[PDB]
């Protein structure tokens, strides 16, 4: 039993809610919140800018030190950093940017990172400025993640369509 509330059950391990991941993180303080990051951990907009703004830029400060030491992530890769005031940890996961020509097949690799964590609060990867079809992203998630994932979708009309489609 966990403290995630009001999520619609999609599969055995995937639950979904029309909500802001920031507000869900502040309320639940999960062990792991997933960030939809880029390889440089530059958290400007989307989920990344939203999470970072909620940390008063501490996420960005920590991220800049991470990159200075380790260099950029791989597309499809991830790193574990602090969750600051939002969660214990933040798993920064890089989905492919299909508006940049990056390989959509890398979306499955990106979701594989979730399997290293028993429970996660996450957004759909590669949506938004990265341009992937949300229904596709949701389907890859269901077919790849085996741990317990709670999805927060912050677009009402998109959420409504996602919960009326097949997976
Ligand atoms: C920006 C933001 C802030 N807080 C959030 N919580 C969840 N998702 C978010 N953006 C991605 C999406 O869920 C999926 C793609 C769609 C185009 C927009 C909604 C955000």
């Amino acid at each position: 039993v966990n403290s995630f509330s009001g999520y619609l059950k999609l599969t055995d391990n995937v639950y979904i809610k029309n909500a802001d991941i920031v507000e869900e993180a502040k309320k639940v303080k999960p062990t792991v919140v997933v960030n939809a990051a880029n390889v440089y951990l530059k958290h400007g907009g989307g989920v990344a800018g939203a999470l970072n703004k909620a940390t008063n830029n501490a996420m960005q400060v920590e991220s800049d030190d991470y990159i200075a030491t380790n260099g950029p992530l791989k597309v499809g890769g991830s790193c574990v950093l602090s969750g600051h005031n939002l969660a214990k940890h933040c798993l920064h996961v890089v989905g492919p940017n299909v508006n940049k020509g990056e390989d959509i097949q890398l979306l499955k690799s990106a979701y594989e990172n979730f399997n290293q964590h028993e429970v996660l609060l996450a957004p759909l990867l590669s949506a938004g400025i990265f341009g992937a079809d949300p229904i596709h992203s949701l389907r890859v998630c269901v077919d790849t993640v085996r741990t317990n994932v709670y999805l927060a979708v912050f677009d009402k009309n998109l959420y409504d369509k996602l919960v009326s489609s097949f997976l």
